[PDB]
Parts: C-alpha cells; structure tokens; sequence
C-alpha cells in the first residue's frame, strides 16, 4: 500500500467536517518549497457561502514541506521513505470553543494528498468568528518535543487580530504519530522550534493561503 516518495513539490487538500453542527467542505491545490518550508494553497467550497471565518481554517490548511537544519525534518523524511505520519490536533480558545483536526496524508511521487477532518463546537454567535470579524494572525513559535520513537508533541499559542484589534487567543498542541521509528539523530535535538507566518486572502466561498515555517535547534 504504502511506496517510497519524494520531497513534495505540490499537494492538495480536502478540509471538511462542522463548526457549531453546520457542514463546511473545501477542496483545492497547493505547491510549496521542501528547501525552506514555504507552502501556497487554494480552497473552493463545495457547499457555499462559509458561515464562519475562513481565518479559523488557519494553521490548519503540510509539514512535509519543513525542512530542518541539516537535513529534513521527520516530517520530511517519513514522505520520502512513504511510511508518513497521522495527526491529532486540539485547540482551544479563551472563550470556551474548541477545534480538532485529524489528518491523512497518501503520497505520490512529489505531490501530496491532505484529508483534513475539523470539528469546532461552543463558538459564541457574537463572538469574533462567528461574526467574521478575524483579519490576521501572529507569528507563531510552534515547541517540537519527541516523548518515544513514534511520537512527535507540537505546543503552541495562537492569537488572531480582529477588526477592532484585539486578540482572540488559543492554545494547540498536536500529536504526530509515525507508522515507523524516526531516526535516532532527531532523538537527540530537543526541543525544535519553529517559526512561522500564515497570509489569507479569501472571499466566502474562496481563499489562498501561505505559510513560512523555519525551524531551530535553538
Ligand atoms: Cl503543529
């Protein structure tokens, strides 16, 4: 089932479930840059107008993408040797809603095949994304720690600026869990930290993405 691959040059991404009980589905293409972790996707609905901020698909619309340091990341690595990762991701946000994604990836060649599944409950209907009023996101260090062989653990805060610039604030954490045993050498670098920046331009039914990511042993 599972084939040897290559370091990705494009993908594709279908990100799909509910926010609050009401159905989205996104479908669309992507390329991005395996020597320093840039990433470019579109989306389209397929059920149309979404009823929420399209902000709040982001992060979570590739890691495969991230190189490290010396070499490429395990995320890298695990698409090229086609044995690949699944991943869990819980977010919280100071309000009370709640987000998780659960995503498969199949490889073929250099391009790459994203299932997204979202599920986002108790987000207030006056509250900035059920109002559409999110406009950006910060930076965002992102504390990568390996707990075993198969396991990587990401932690980070997130905060969006809204239309009248406060902060709607979360947190994340998200687990990789690798079909097989990544290499010792990354054992041994703990913790990884990585940078990165997200743009959104989108209308209700559309959006192109961005994203810089750089990672440091630091
Ligand atoms: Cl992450």
């Amino acid at each position: 089932e599972d084939n040897m691959a290559s370091l990705p040059a494009t993908h594709e991404l279908h990100i799909f479930g509910s926010i609050n009980g009401v159905d989205f589905d996104m479908v669309g293409q992507g390329t991005g840059n395996p020597n320093d972790g840039y990433e470019e996707l579109n989306l389209k609905s397929t059920k149309g107008d979404l009823q929420f901020s399209p902000w709040i698909l982001v992060p979570h619309i590739f890691h495969q993408y991230l190189p490290y340091p010396d070499g490429m990341s395990p995320f890298q690595a695990a698409m090229v040797d086609g044995s690949g990762y699944q991943v869990h991701r819980t977010m919280q946000f100071e309000d009370g809603a709640s987000l998780t994604v659960n995503y498969r990836y199949t490889y073929e060649g250099s391009h790459i095949k994203g299932e997204a599944q979202v599920k986002g409950t108790g987000f207030p209907a006056d509250g900035p994304v059920m109002t559409n009023s999110l406009t950006a996101a910060d930076w965002c260090r992102s504390k990568k720690t390996y707990p075993n062989d198969k396991t990587i653990i990401s932690t980070f805060k997130w905060s969006y600026t809204t239309g009248n610039g406060k902060r709607y604030r979360s947190t994340a954490r998200t687990t990789y869990t690798f079909a097989k045993p990544m290499a010792a050498n990354y054992l041994k670098n703990q913790p990884m930290y990585v940078f990165r920046k997200t743009e959104l331009k989108h209308s209700k039914t559309e959006l192109n993405f961005k994203e810089w990511q750089k990672a440091f042993t630091d």
